[PDB]
C-alpha cells in the first residue's frame, strides 16, 4: 500500500550503473517488458498497481508492492510518462562470450539509440548473442532497456572484458571474425556461413569506426558497396540490419 523511504530511495539508484552494478540489479517499465523479460530473468522486486499486477504471473520469491492508482509513478521511474509497472530483476551473472550461429560484437557502439536498434534487429533476425566491447552503451540502462521492444528476451548481451583477446581466441578456433568496414569486400559477394553456423561479426561507431587493434583480429572485410550519383558512413545499425538481412537471406 506504500513503499518505504529505502525501496524507493533503491528503485531510483537503478538508474545509474554505479548503483545496478553494486546491487547486481536493473529496472524494467510497463507491462509489455515486464511481461516479456519476466521468463527470463530472476525478478527481486515487482512494483504496481493491482489492474497490472494481476496480468502478470507473480514472480516466484519476489517483494511485490501493490500500489494505489493515485500513487505517483514519476517518484520512482525514469519515463517522461511513466507506466504503472516497474520491476527488478538481478544483472545477469556476467557470462564468459558465448558464440552459438552469427554473433554480433558491438566495438565502441556508444549511443544508446544504436544499441536498442540493433538489438531490436538482432532479435528480428534470431542472432542469440550479442557481445559489447570497450565503450559500447550499457544494454542495461534505462534508456536501452526501454528501447529494445522485449528484445532482452532471446538475445543474451556480453559486456566483455578484453575484446581483443576474446576476438584472437575464437578466431584460433577456426571461428571467423567478419567486420564491417568502408573498404573491403562487397558483402554481396562475400561467401557467408549459414545463419546458425558459428561467426562473429564486428561492428564499430559510425564516428570511427572499428579500432585499428580490434581490426587486426578480423579475418574478413566486408563492405555495403555505394551506388549514389556522386563517386562517408552508414549509421551502424543500419549497417547492422543490411548486414543481419542479408547473412539471413541466404540461409
Amino acid at each position: 500500500a506504500m513503499l518505504s523511504a529505502n525501496q524507493i530511495k533503491f528503485l531510483r539508484s537503478l538508474r545509474e550503473r554505479k548503483y545496478r552494478l553494486r546491487e547486481q540489479a536493473f529496472a524494467v517499465e510497463g507491462p509489455k517488458l515486464v511481461g516479456e523479460m519476466l521468463p527470463f530473468y530472476r525478478c527481486r522486486m515487482l512494483v504496481g498497481t493491482a489492474a497490472m499486477l494481476r496480468a502478470v504471473s507473480t514472480p516466484h520469491d519476489a517483494e511485490v508492492v501493490e500500489l494505489p492508482e493515485s500513487f505517483d509513478f514519476k517518484r520512482i521511474s525514469t519515463q517522461t510518462t511513466p507506466q504503472p509497472l516497474m520491476a527488478v530483476f538481478d544483472l545477469p551473472a556476467e557470462p564468459e562470450p558465448v558464440v552459438e550461429g552469427l554473433t554480433l560484437l558491438l566495438d565502441g557502439v556508444q549511443d544508446p539509440g544504436n544499441v536498442g536498434t540493433i538489438l531490436r534487429t538482432a532479435d528480428w533476425f534470431g542472432i542469440r548473442h550479442v557481445w559489447l566491447g570497450t565503450g559500447s552503451a550499457d544494454v542495461f540502462s534505462p534508456k536501452v532497456v526501454q528501447a529494445s521492444m522485449g528484445a532482452l528476451a532471446r538475445v543474451q548481451p556480453t559486456p566483455l572484458k578484453n575484446t581483443v583477446d576474446t576476438l584472437a581466441y575464437f578466431r584460433r578456433q577456426g571461428i571467423p571474425v567478419y567486420g564491417a568496414f568502408l573498404d573491403g569486400q562487397s558483402l554481396y559477394e562475400a561467401p557467408l556461413p549459414n545463419f546458425t553456423e558459428p561467426a562473429i561479426l564486428v561492428l564499430g561507431s559510425e564516428g570511427r569506426g572499428i579500432s585499428p587493434e580490434v581490426a587486426a583480429e578480423i579475418t574478413d572485410r566486408l563492405t555495403i558497396p555505394a551506388s549514389g550519383l556522386s563517386v562517408e558512413s552508414l549509421n551502424v545499425a543500419i549497417a547492422t540490419a543490411i548486414l543481419c538481412s542479408e547473412w539471413r537471406r541466404r540461409s
